[PDB]
């Protein structure tokens, strides 16, 4: 079964960044997976790779 990108290389990090987080992002996945990025991830652990999305 296909594995995501890891949080490592998607760019991620503990916190948010200004604005933008996981927990609902442009790709999360609630409670605990993301679109982008592998599960477990945190509901606050921003990644690089999040949707450029408005
Ligand atoms: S794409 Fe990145 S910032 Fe967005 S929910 Fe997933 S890990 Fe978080």
């Amino acid at each position: 079964v296909t594995k995501k990108a890891s949080h490592k290389d998607a760019g991620y990090q503990e916190s948010p960044n200004g604005a933008k987080r996981c927990g609902t992002c442009r790709q999360f996945r609630p409670p605990s997976s993301c679109i982008t990025v592998e599960s477990p991830i945190s509901e606050n652990g921003w990644c690089r790779l999040y949707a450029g999305k408005a």
